[PDB]
């Protein structure tokens, strides 16, 4: 009998960090929903409460996934899990840097900017999203804050990749914690003046 892998590996925020980032996310959603520029462009996306719009919020603690394994059914799962760095890092505490919050018609999330140490724990898979073309490794790294009723949480990273592609290719408001950008097609990013730092434990989730 072989051993099951986790459902996924990743960085699981401490309860305090999780609560801090959730609160920040919610404040962002309330501020964006109330912003003139958002309300004006509501056609591409009475007023909309975005906390309600993103009705599926993650359970438990917030987390940033490295490798989704599906207990070993996902491509590259065993290959990822067998790495020394993964084993050595299992249970270890990290600090994650969050540089921006974003919204799309599908998801709400936080952009994680990995250290190169943390990048050692990022997977190197054969199948990459076409939206990840020409972006630095680990660009997909995110914390999902919410999504629409008919959307899967994994969409949040795809949405992030798409936003970063737009930013790579080359400002409608000033919020207290950063500058607000309208990227078109219902996409919005808050670029934080100060990166947000959260504490997290790298480990595996089985459910
Ligand atoms: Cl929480």
């Amino acid at each position: 009998e072989k051993d099951f892998l986790p459902l996924y590996f990743g960085w699981f925020l401490t309860k305090k960090s999780s609560e801090t980032l959730r609160k920040a996310g919610q404040v962002f959603l309330e501020e964006l929903g109330n912003h003139k520029a958002f309300k004006k462009e509501l056609r591409h996306f009475e007023k909309l409460e975005l906390v309600s719009y993103f009705g599926k919020r993650p359970p438990g603690v917030l987390q940033c996934t490295t490798k989704f394994c599906d207990y070993g059914k996902a491509a590259g799962a065993e290959e990822y899990a067998q790495q020394e760095v993964v084993k050595r890092s299992y249970g270890k505490a990290f600090k994650l840097s969050i540089s921006a919050l974003f919204v799309t018609p599908k998801t709400a999330g936080a952009q994680v900017v990995l250290t190169d140490q943390e990048l050692q724990l990022w997977p190197s898979d054969l199948d990459k999203p076409s939206a990840s073309e020409g972006l630095p490794p680990g660009s997909r790294a995110h914390v999902t804050l919410g999504c629409a009723a008919d959307v899967q949480p994994v969409q949040t990273g795809l949405d992030l990749l798409d936003i970063l592609q737009q930013v790579k290719g080359g400002a409608v408001g000033e919020l207290p914690r950063g500058k607000l950008y309208s990227l078109g097609k219902g996409r919005w990013m808050l670029s934080l003046t100060k990166k947000m730092e959260v504490k997290a434990i790298f480990t595996g989730y089985y459910g």
